């Protein structure tokens, strides 16, 4: 994040916010790692943003102590990626790649309610701090619709996780294999409001790409969306 | 902040909580840190925690950009304070030594708000979002109120600054110094209310030390009195 110049608050509208919006329980690290990389060479000063970025440190505690945690928690990860946002895309003009847009905040919380580590009057104040937060905000120009399935994303995981690449965040394997569905379920719950609220909702003037093909079709299709924006 | 242990999610009533209260714009690093020390010589699992602890690396746009800044970087301060506060002396039972308690953070918001920083809308979201983080806080246990004069602030902040021993928060010298005498001015109210609250309201449990004094006798005032709870 020191090398992306992430936390700069020296002196400079608002950059590029591209975004991929699915249950990306393993990472599209790589993804938007090339995808930034791409928007660079066109000339962006962009920079590819993992959820990493916001993991608390007292992250594991969300899964292992959810009804104390869960819900200070949810309000860092959205109050680091408003303030990340506001920051680099709107302060200082660069173009952010996004593994997850602030739209998608409100989902996880909705879990922690459903689950009762969350309360209706703690998501009620969530929801009053979100809305103020969200309106200084742009939307995402580019919304990249891509939610892998949960077997798919569970076997990634366990293979980070036999090797070391990123640690146990779950209390059991069964834990985090409800969790990981629990949120793979609300994927895709939202992302069919996605395709109602670009058409007649709030997103109107934000392109929508849902994607058909291989992983490099994927890469490339979204590659040429988003270098539509570099000027 | 690693040698204290204060992020360890590993696992383990509360343990003791000693807040500083007032305008220490320049720290009381020196005393809560001596503090703590004498209550770890007694045999407490003690630790003193600064306000840098809770700096958000976008400080200094809370004062140069107040009117995009103030109100997340005030979420922030609650948010981080919060946890750690949740963890460290709720789940582990450890001794915290606050250079200030979550119960003033409220009288930030309230500066900003007096300047336009901070909306109306605004303040009414921090304010559903702080009653149910504070709620899920035990109040302190010994509440010091140690208030200082601006000009001392002052002067030990411009030799700070001047020396390299922190930067320059503030975006003119005048800035600097208006909102340190805004914050006194707030203190010297808070402080007529902590004496009202501890008699006749929410703390009726906690002690409320106030002070005569020597530098010396004021560190040995401290000390006897956080000492009567080391167990
Ligand atoms: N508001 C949010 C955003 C992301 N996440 C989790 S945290 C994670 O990145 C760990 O690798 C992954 O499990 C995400 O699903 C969350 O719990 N709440
Ligand atoms: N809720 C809070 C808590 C602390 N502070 C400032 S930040 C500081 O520690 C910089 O050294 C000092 O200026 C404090 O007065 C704040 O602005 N809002």
């Amino acid at each position: 994040a020191v090398e992306q110049n992430l936390y700069d608050v020296g002196p400079r509208g608002p950059g590029h916010y591209i975004a991929i919006s699915g249950n990306t329980a393993a990472g599209k690290t790589t993804l938007i790692e090339t995808l930034a990389g791409s928007l660079r060479a066109a000339g962006a000063d962009a920079v590819g943003v993992s959820e990493r970025v916001f993991h608390h440190r007292y992250l594991k505690l969300m899964f292992s102590a959810s009804a104390d945690f869960a819900f200070p928690i949810q309000l860092s990860f959205m109050l680091e990626r408003h303030l990340l946002l506001l920051d680099n895309l709107v302060r200082r003009g660069r173009t952010m790649v996004m593994e997850r847009s602030h739209l998608d905040d409100a989902m996880f919380v909705r879990e922690h309610v459903a689950s009762g580590a969350i309360t209706a009057a703690q998501q009620r104040a969530y929801t009053e701090v979100s809305g103020e937060l969200n309106a200084r905000i742009p939307n995402p120009d580019l919304i990249v619709l891509m939610n892998p399935e949960p077997e798919l994303s569970l076997e990634r995981l366990a293979r980070a996780e036999a090797e070391g690449s990123r640690p146990r965040e779950f209390p059991s394997d069964a834990a985090k294999r409800a969790w990981v569905h629990r949120w793979y379920d609300l994927y895709q719950e939202l992302h069919d409001d996605y395709r109602r609220r670009a058409v007649d909702g709030d997103l109107r003037g934000t392109e929508l790409l849902e994607l058909d093909a291989s992983p490099e079709e994927k890469i490339a299709t979204v590659t040429a969306r988003a270098r539509s924006l570099v000027v």
